[PDB]
């Protein structure tokens, strides 16, 4: 259940069934993995960084991405850049789902 | 004023505001470009092809994507994984705004 290259996925707002949903990869490749991360509220991910550059972008609710001298609260919408071992970490508000873009070096 | 690591844009949907707003990247770096290409309908993007594997996002509206064996009509929350090499087109069936993320080799 992975995307080739020509294919579509829906990353519309889950809503209702965000709760019913894992997190789940669109598709991963040699130089590029993109994932959409369903966090419930309140969930917690530790900061770490990624070797290459990446996106995250707010699809519903509400995170807050913590990183170099910032807590950055992102609601719908928002897309957030992160460079290359940019640390960061993660904070579900509310139930949220993240589209989330990692360049592979 | 692009963004550096750690900040944020909005890719919500334009609306009424949708043909006022020209196409823009939110980021340029050394491995990814990411860019909101804003199409009025009708609009065409002839076949061509990036180095980089590549995603596009429809944010709003509906665009039609010719990809090699398939016509892809995307609605808002498509995202469409494009091979590096993936020859395509772009025809924007109502006015429209797309995110696209491109990996840079």
């Amino acid at each position: 259940p992975h995307l080739s290259s020509g294919e579509v996925a829906s990353v519309l707002p889950l809503g209702k069934q965000l709760t019913q949903t894992p997190s789940a990869a669109l598709f991963k490749e040699h130089r590029l993995e993109v994932m959409r991360m369903v966090l419930p509220a309140g969930k917690q991910v530790g900061s770490h960084s990624v070797a290459g550059p990446s996106t995250i972008q707010c699809l519903e609710g509400e995170v807050e991405i913590g990183v170099d001298g910032a807590q950055r609260r992102l609601h719908q919408g928002d897309l957030l850049y992160l460079g290359a071992g940019a640390a960061h970490d993660v904070n579900a508000i509310t139930n949220t789902s993240l589209l989330v873009t990692v360049v592979l070096v």
